[PDB]
């Protein structure tokens, strides 16, 4: 579970995308989306 502040999932991320509960994944940009 994608800690605060990390990268939950952008284009080609294949890693932690499920953020923690109460962080929601922002997608900022294509390939750079953050748990917030
Ligand atoms: C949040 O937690 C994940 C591991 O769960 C870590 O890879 C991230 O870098 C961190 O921000």
């Amino acid at each position: 579970t994608q800690s605060h502040y990390g990268q939950c999932g952008g284009i080609g991320y294949s890693g932690p995308t499920v953020c923690a509960s109460g962080t929601t994944c922002q997608v900022l940009n294509p390939y750079y989306s953050q748990c917030l």
